[PDB]
């Protein structure tokens, strides 16, 4: 299996997203994950990302791993209206069962004295093999290892696969100051997403909207979970899915298998300043601009088919 | 032994929450009937979670099935609504969706769809042998309605309306640029239906008013508790109901009254409702008018005894 580590913003796709990666040891070792106080408050979602991995390893073979709250702070927050989402996962019955969540209270000190950014440099750092990194929030920690460590740090990413922009579809921003052409995690950190798509020597998948937009979450899929409901992931996955799009969750399942989209190369700048499209993630001609490989035309069937698989390890 | 009780709802969490309630109790009570509303839901969603929470509780503690059905009413004053969809994503958890479940559900699902909640809730009461009680966790225009088309013969048949609305010494919850927020939901939805209901004389009606639910809300550790309950599908049920509206718990509290009125005392207090279109529309004021019809508000409710209940109940199956 290959090292991977999950850099999300605790919002339900996030979490959909780790059980794909987590629940898929033979292809997938998932090393660690950090959060941002973004699609959620952090804490809500540090809380949500340890129980879903108590529950697992206590079920699954799945090993412990790190897991840290980011320090990274909003440059346009997301909307009040769907952060709280990780608040709401906290207190769901089946991530409350007893000796699961007093496995949290055992190690959740290790993982409270962790600062999120460094922990997803030294992470990468130390691996002894490469490692891919699953963005599925705002791209401010991914470019804080760039700041601070250059190619110390980017030299040890085999991939960064992340769920953000819009290149050729319209974005899903839609604000009183906005004209619509940006997409969320990108919106939240443009400066940190420009420093992310610019650098050279770093190999990006890009899972943008032209891409999540073709696989939505309809009812008659969700109520297949409920076929397998003597299997705890499936009554979680289930659940979270019953609260519009698989943004993150097809991004976690191109790292499981790439098969789950041919990707195609396309020099990405972002817009940073304060106006109208800020956020959004445009096509460049400057000379030399490092590629993107932006996932187009995805396998549904097979990513759908993978979710409902992975959601029976346990 | 068990009373006769149809539940007349809004499909909201809570409105589930208060069927688990009522069907889980046995002992006390027997469900001879739902409606649904269009206030707090699309009335679809809340008729297909009905049917599914019924099927459910069928095959796993016997329930016996009863009519669900939708009702023709339409809103005085609708909600500038973005949560009348928590029964949308409610028929789509994977516990309501258990094959076993859903075919029994697709079984009788036709039968269930030709009834029209109101006159449903006029043929149940009215040809019932014992009395019934109507629990109201939505707002009260499937009860006027039968009022107003069937007079007497329709309130002698009924043993109590057990009511969740209003709000009488404390604020309401109707907050809008044209609104003073003494107004409660349930009621602000049609406020004519509620005037109907509450100046019906021959009709014993019991009120949880904002005054008794503002006093037990929905906390996050007693909703963790659920989980130490998992081997009950009523738990996972209910546990995941309340963790997506950590609120209160306004119709549970009101159906727990049904099942055990040691929930509440009540005081007697003459209730109209503002009808015209005032800050105040839709609130419930204390009326001076002579020889005017009592209804009977919950006061200080007995919170750990109805928190108690809910996870008990919530073993049922
Ligand atoms: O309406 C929404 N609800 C919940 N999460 C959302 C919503 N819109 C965006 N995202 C979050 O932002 C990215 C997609 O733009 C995804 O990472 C998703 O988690
Ligand atoms: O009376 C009905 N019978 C069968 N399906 C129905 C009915 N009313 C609504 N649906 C809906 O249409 C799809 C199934 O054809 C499902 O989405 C179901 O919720
Ligand atoms: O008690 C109250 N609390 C909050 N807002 C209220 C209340 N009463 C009336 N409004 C009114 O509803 C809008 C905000 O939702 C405001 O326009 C305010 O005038
Ligand atoms: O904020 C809210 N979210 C969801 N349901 C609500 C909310 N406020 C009121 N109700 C609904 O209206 C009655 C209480 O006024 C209850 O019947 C409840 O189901
Ligand atoms: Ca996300
Ligand atoms: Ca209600
Ligand atoms: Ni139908």
């Amino acid at each position: 299996a290959k090292n991977v580590v999950l850099d999300h913003a605790g919002n339900l796709d996030d979490f959909v997203a780790m059980v794909l990666l987590a629940s898929n040891t033979e292809k997938v070792r998932l090393i660690g994950a950090l959060c941002t106080d973004a699609d959620c408050f952090v804490e809500n979602g540090f809380n949500v990302t340890g129980k879903i991995m108590c529950l697992m390893h206590n079920n699954m073979n799945l090993p412990l791993f790190p897991i840290g709250k980011s320090a990274a702070t909003a440059v346009n927050p997301f909307p009040k209206e769907w952060r709280c989402l990780a608040k709401n996962m906290d207190d769901m019955p089946i991530l409350n069962i007893p000796e699961n969540v007093e496995l949290w209270d055992k190690i959740k000190a290790e993982n409270e004295k962790y600062e999120g950014q460094q922990l997803l440099a030294d992470l990468v750092m130390n691996s002894e093999e490469k490692v891919t990194i699953c963005v599925t929030g705002p791209l401010s920690n991914v470019a804080w290892c760039i700041d601070k460590y250059g190619e110390k740090f980017t030299s040890k990413v085999e991939e960064c696969v992340i769920m953000g922009g819009a290149v050729d579809v319209r974005g899903n921003v839609f604000l009183p100051s906005t004209d619509g052409t940006a997409e969320w995690n990108i919106y939240w950190d443009p400066a940190s997403a420009k420093t992310v798509f610019g650098c050279p020597g770093l190999r990006r998948i890009m899972f943008s909207l032209d891409s999540t937009n073709t696989v939505p979450v309809r009812s008659p899929y969700v109520q297949r979970f409920g076929e397998q409901t003597n299997f705890l992931l499936s009554i979680l996955v289930g659940t979270m899915w019953a609260m519009y799009y698989a943004w993150d969750a097809l991004t976690a399942a191109y790292v499981v298998d790439q098969k789950v989209a041919n990707v195609d190369p396309v020099p990405i700048d972002v817009v940073v300043d304060k106006q109208p499209n800020e956020g959004a993630t445009v096509r460049t001609d400057a000379e030399n601009y490092p590629l993107t490989f932006v996932a187009r035309n995805p396998e549904a069937e097979f990513f759908l088919d993978m979710l409902l698989r992975s959601a029976r390890a346990c």
